[PDB]
């Protein structure tokens, strides 16, 4: 090869640690444990590299700055991640060439070290203490590193949530430019990846067979954002917020496919029965009591798709204006019989609310959601429900279409709980709980935004399968917007986590792309916004 | 299509056979390899009844035997050319993703109602949200069904003859036809569907839903949300304004269902907007909008089955204004429309993508054309009822002259 | 060779993919099928590289920026492209050396990868997954790549739009200049091409012979713009726009030489006959109903070369000013007799319009173009058409010169349709419908511009031959302007579609050079302006 | 001036199909049979396309008969062209062999191709070889692949020197052999309909007779020429689709 | 072959009459008279059996019930019947395998006899 060009298969292996495991003896261990004597990877994959990451390296990053890591897993090669779906086991080292795109005028060194399993690359504070290699910024040939397979077992389960080795990159000596420019001179560290040598697969399962502890969390987020919808109302996802705590329990599902609420993950309009019809008053509007005849899918008594963004005492108290609760979620109400005979004449605008059943006294808001407390109230101040279509032996289906404030208080992070219910969801440290911004219609010229715990396809994917997110770690995704690229971690609680200050807003266009990285532990610091 | 199976060079297999019998399926090909794109014919292995199955035990019941087929890659089989995994190739994606693995809560492309089953119809005209294998539509709507956002052009007050209504048109902001708003129904009220009656003072048959007025900044008029029928009217009338034959961008309208009410003065002004859903269907006759599609002006799209294969439609489920079941016949379902819309699908113009359909009782075959339309054997008028446990299985590409095992 | 100079034949072949076809065995297969035992290519061409493209590579282009592809075809060597007019088939590989105009101070890499046939190079989302080679910007010796011929068949048809291999170039690590300045430091990637080895031609056709599915799309656009005219009026083409939708049907021809309008592709002046003469009124000027005696060459009744940019209700309402329609394209009218006794005295300034016969009542405007609606008014206030000169048994012909507005609305993307005529033309994704900014003579001191669907030499070229644009593809043209450089794709509908923001204006001087890249599919993303 | 390797294209077919042996009787390879006769008038100017003979089994009546049993073919035919006209007439006809992928009715320079002048005064016929230049290893019997052709054009117009105002017609005949390396590939049952349809030979009868149109069913008189038409009754596509009700 | 499956070309020739003509000597006589020295039949047809008839055989048919005759003609192979539109003469023997769709519980025999020319089988 000429000195400016670099073909495939070309590797200059630098041994960054004189404690490599016996590769072929681990290959013997796999062949004893599974009978995997023959190789399962085509040599077209074993010979050529494939691009995995590229990392920025500025003047303005000091020594010891973590550039990025490459964790050992079959998903860091696209061909190996494709081939892994037919197999129940894997094991073996990878090979990884690093190219640094810096001129011969720069200066600066990168520490590249292989990390033992069970030690987090982002949490290492002293990177030159580990046995490490240096890579100069002036380097021309790409430098290859073996990422060894240090494993307790004879093979890794494809299920297996065990720690593997990583390859970390840190700034050893900062990047400088002799040309005194006030602007930032940027260098690019690209990482490519082979299956190296002793890598093989173990145990034929049929392709796409769901294994024991879940599916891969790659399908939690879309490939690009598009017209994604959140799990509270189904409004359009606008961006992200960083909040301290949150209480969202409707349509929130764990990695164990368990919810704590009463609704199903694809959002539908609320079908419900009419229990007691109420006429309008000089004080308060005409309203209607709601309850299924023990036909709720999760809580029999709570109808499917009742909003937790309804009107309550926790959200906003009633005002002597519109003669109704101030803040809540509204939509039109369609009455229909048991055979589906829709009352087609009127379709009154309607607010979701929880009321105190014990009142009578003018009936006021309740703190929480009780199956005997569910109600819908007219928005029109002096109208009345119709006599035959909204009778006590009828049904109603209501959508969640817009939001009304009648104050300066929205229902952004606010969730109406149930009785005897205290679900709190908190971020620990150097990682913040993140929520999606739904987009409602509003009763004013301002933007109506609710903060939802996850989006609809994340809720359906958690709902329908078990997702292999173990309780110690997160499924981490890269997020590329037009300007900001950052990381999001999804827990096994179903909640989101990313770095930054509580209150940080991100705006996500529908060209926002997500990329599944892998499982990083909860103690890892995610590169957040700003 | 082979009518004489013992004329081909063939093997016999007895019904009394104990060992399984292996056959090589050869690769007779013109080319040096098959493209993974490639829609070229390969060899097949057919099975025909040579001598009929008999039981010496004289039972009136049917004695059934099972012929199971297993498959290796045999010998000289190999793959050729590394593309990256999941790379879309030249003439499309595989049509495996046209239908779901199990039915579930699937929705059709006309209103978005629940898919109940299949019908066999002679012809159909459905052009909204229908996309080809070439990812081309002929209509004006986008494949995920959304509520119709539209402008208010002219507000009309109620009359002793006819209800209060409202004229519709986007300011050249339609995604496909600028002038036709996204998600206007082709199941609207028209002269082709049902003429007006001097009962409800409105068109008889159509699709209705509530109407939400809102401003340009999104300021929703939250007070009233009147029930509303989608209709196309003749703009030239005035004379009491009556139904039109087709859909013209100056003909679009929505009319109150309530017989003597009136649109509000400020929320439904001429500088406002409205968003309406398609929630239920009204008849006011014995004529539904099952296979009926309101066309456009100068538009004649006909979709016909040829022979020994019948055009098939999905049965949507609407809410109804009565105690009967409201069913519209839609050309495809929503995820089929989105999958045709977003990718090119490798269905060549001579063939079909064939699927096995397992319900509780009936298992049959469905062929999807490159037109996006469905095809299966049987008599015109055959109804199938599909529970949400109905499973689909992609078989492959069979030509249009193939006879699909239909229902019954 | 001295280390700074490179002669011909000098190549350092870098292998990017270790799976080349058996070159001399495919050459034997071509000779069995066609009898091409000996070489049909002169050996002066096989020994020397000749230039094909030159790609600009900047600081301001990120990683994964597609620089360009070299698709395998005879038109990528200038000698082989000339020879391919004689031959009906070909087969074999080309050899491609790449030279980068980078100093020794710069840094940056490009990915060179050979792409399998059937895969669009401009649809590859991760460029480095395939087996690739890295070429550095600081390289001195040029690097040679073999572009293999992976093919099902024994040879390629010179017609056949069957896919061949490509050599795509992407930016891997961006180009950086350490001498930091806001100015863009441009690098030049120049690609040269040999016929490599097993390349040959197959079957003699006569030179310049149109083959079965059309001529090449090279002659659609000129080599350089010049004084080019559009097909709406025939005015000077100023530049481009990017419009969402358009309706231009007149003189527009498909790749199958099929038109949907009523005119012929070189714009002649509008030969027309006079049906009913009309005098001037105090409210509106004099006018003249137009209709031939069923002598339109496409729609007999619509006259040859009647404008679509006439005055209509969609264009502009009539004002109580000059007693005529506000916005239209005007011209001087010439009245002549059937044998050639042209009327010499008067020549009225005459605006094109469309009116209503059913009115009777002052006759007003009309929405569309009906063969009874064809009518033109004066520009003067109280003049009148002469008795013998402009009678009911005479003719009239008008040369379109003006463009009047009389409001703030123009006829830019506006086309007047026919009755029973709703044609739309729309792009779908990563690509925007482009149009040609025409030029007329404004009635003001502003610039009077129409947007036309295609130009005359594109309309004439689609007429006289069929053009090899298959229905799933585009014909892509490089646009070498003074400042900008981008791509324009022409469809089989005859419409221009390119990348960029809807509404982007481009100024095209007559030194704008158009250069033909090959055929790309409709789903391909085009590098548009800015 | 390039012919394919005849017996080595035959090795490609025996690999791709298993057709190692011959399937055409050798009495057909020795007998020219009249395929088609073209009328050639005074009233056709220079450059008039007379008709092309595309390479297929249907251009020999013995080979079109044999091809009902076979799903594939490949190989060259041998053709000769003869004129039946008086020795007084003046006019040439170019007959040129056309490479595959070129439309014969789009060729504007027939005398540049490998050609032959077939004058009206000719006595012996002009023999041609029509090669099988193909990308593939065989041809599908139903497949509409590009083949080599044999076009005919009026190079010089046919004129009658005597004072005769009537139209004088000349007759161009084409005879055909299967040449040499021609063979068949894949047994289908005899008369088996292949995938994309039957041949269009059976659209019109061998002679008109008492034929009936599809609007009412009256006796067919002859043709007309109309610009546009709307007939939808009893009109069926090649895809066997009608839009009417009868 | 496995004992339940039968491919093409599989034949167990049972002789019903031990007075066959000299087959290859009659083939030489045909080539003197007509010049048919080489084979006019493709060898794909000579190797495989193709179906001609199917005869129902019941409990309710007594002994001596005529099931059917296979008279020697080109129209008793479907490929040879198609080829015989090209030819004005023929000669030679055909080979006929017979398969009976009987279970192992049934019983019954058929007579197969080759009949001299000039004698009606019925």
């Amino acid at each position: 090869d000429p000195p400016g060009a670099t073909g495939p298969t070309t590797s200059h292996v630098v041994v960054s640690n004189p404690e490599q495991p016996n590769g072929p003896a681990q290959r013997l261990e796999m062949a004893v444990a599974t009978g995997a004597i023959q190789s399962n990877v085509p040599e077209a994959i074993r010979n050529c590299f494939a691009v995995y990451r590229t990392f920025a390296w500025n003047d303005r990053m000091p020594a010891g700055t973590f550039l990025g890591s490459v964790s050992l897993h079959p998903n860091i090669n696209p061909y190996t991640s494709h081939l892994s779906g037919m197999w129940a086991g894997w094991g073996g080292s990878f090979e990884s060439r690093v190219s640094i795109s810096g001129s011969g005028v720069f200066a600066g060194r990168v520490v590249a070290s292989v990390i033992p399993p069970g030690v987090d690359p982002s949490s290492i504070r002293d990177p030159g203490v580990l046995p490490h290699a240096f890579v100069d910024a002036r380097i021309t040939e790409p430098v290859s590193f073996m990422i060894p397979d240090v494993r307790n077992t004879d093979y890794h389960r494809m299920d297996g949530n065990e720690p593997t080795c990583s390859l970390g990159l840190w700034v050893y000596q900062p990047l400088i430019n002799p040309f005194s420019t006030s602007a930032v001179s940027t260098c690019w560290v690209s990482i490519e990846t082979k299956p190296g040598g002793d890598f093989d697969f173990c145990l034929l399962k049929p392709p796409g067979q769901r294994m024991e502890n879940g599916v891969s969390p790659e399908g939690l987020l879309p490939r690009r954002l598009g017209y994604a919808r959140g799990n509270r109302v189904g409004g359009l996802v606008v961006g992200l917020v960083l909040v301290a705590d949150h209480h969202q329990v409707n349509r929130h599902f764990n990695a164990n496919s368990i919810t704590y609420g009463w609704s199903t993950a694809p959002v539908n309009p609320m079908a419900a029965e009419i229990v007691v019809k109420h006429d309008y008053t000089n004080n308060r509007n005409a309203w209607l009591s709601i309850g299924a005849k023990n036909k709720g899918p999760l809580f029999p008594g709570l109808p499917n798709h009742f909003p937790d963004s309804c009107a309550s005492t926790l959200v906003g108290a009633m005002d002597t204006g519109r003669h109704m609760p101030a803040t809540g979620v509204c939509g039109p109400a369609i009455g229909f019989q048991d055979n589906g005979d829709v009352f087609e004449n009127e379709t009154p605008a309607v607010m979701f609310a929880t009321f105190n059943p014990l009142t009578g006294n003018p009936i006021a808001l309740y703190d929480s959601i009780n199956p005997a407390s569910l109600a819908v109230m007219c928005t029109k101040s002096n109208s009345n429900f119709d006599s035959s279509g909204f009778a006590n032996d009828k049904n109603v289906v209501v959508q969640m279409s817009w939001e009304m404030y009648t104050n300066s208080q929205q229902i952004q992070g606010r969730v109406t709980p149930m009785q005897g219910t205290n679900f709190v969801f908190t971020s620990s440290g150097a990682n913040t709980l993140a929520l999606w911004e739904e987009r409602l219609l509003s009763y004013d010229g301002h933007q109506a935004i609710l903060y939802s715990s996850q989006m609809e396809r994340t809720s359906e994917y958690f709902q329908n399968d078990n997702v292999n997110i173990p309780p110690g770690s997160m499924a981490v995704f890269n997020v590329e917007t037009n300007s900001a690229s950052f990381q999001i971690g999804i827990r096994e609680d179903g909640y989101m986590v990313t770095g930054g200050t509580i209150g940080t807003h991100v705006v996500l266009d529908p060209e926002t792309r997500f990329q599944y990285v892998g499982l990083l532990p909860l103690t890892a610091a995610l590169a957040g916004p700003n």
